[PDB]
């Protein structure tokens, strides 16, 4: 038989790096 | 004979950005 | 028979953002 459909899409990925420091106090 | 079954689940994304600037200082 | 299996499917959902960065310097 002809190869099977394209599978589902994959998993959630984590989240990103943390971001810059805010600014001064 | 039949289509075969659906393949795999993708892979995930790329790495995400940075979050968003922190809070002032003190 | 069936036939052989599919190609993987997409990649997933965009990652999220990362946390908010730290407090800032003394400020």
């Amino acid at each position: 038989g002809p190869p099977g459909p394209p599978g589902p899409p994959g998993p959630p990925a984590p989240p990103g790096p943390p971001g810059p420091p805010g600014p001064p106090g």
